[PDB]
């Protein structure tokens, strides 16, 4: 589990979004595994605006942050998981690392701020849903 709290937005994995998230929906994309809802309180996170390919991500199933190199966001085939069938996911970045389903929502960050959140795992990779292209998260 986990979210990004930027401005008055809460960015979650679409598959973990709550009823309250859907009732306060700003934007959602199943192909990206993302959903954004509106918040009453302002949040503490800053979104990275950059093309970094190195950062640090939080792994809840290890209680550890790991430094990783990761691919640029692309359209990637993802094998079946506990929460999705086997399918193509867009705007997905991969790194070599540990990820189980409950790790979804852990933050990947670089020197510029939050890059994305854990969205995929298995076979010794961790996949992250990018948010750096969502420039509208920084205003309004
Ligand atoms: N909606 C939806 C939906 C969610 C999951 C699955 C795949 N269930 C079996 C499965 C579990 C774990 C695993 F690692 C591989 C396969 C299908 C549809
Ligand atoms: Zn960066």
């Amino acid at each position: 589990s986990g979210a990004i709290y930027v401005g008055n937005y809460r960015v979650v994995n679409r598959h973990l979004a709550t009823h309250n998230d859907w009732a306060n929906l700003v934007w959602e994309d199943s192909s990206r595994d993302l959903l954004v809802s509106s918040t009453t309180a302002q949040g503490c996170d800053t979104i990275a605006r950059c093309d970094c390919q190195t950062g640090v991500y939080y792994c809840s199933s290890r209680r550890k942050h790991y430094p990783v190199s990761f691919s640029k966001p692309s359209l990637i085939f993802v094998e079946a998981s506990e929460y999705y069938p086997a399918r193509y996911q867009s705007h997905l970045m991969l790194a070599v690392g540990h990820s189980e389903p409950g790790d979804c929502g852990g933050i990947l960050r670089c020197q510029h701020g939050v890059v994305g959140i854990v969205s995929t795992g298995g076979n010794g990779l961790v996949g992250f849903a990018d948010v750096r292209d969502l420039l509208w998260l920084d205003e309004e």
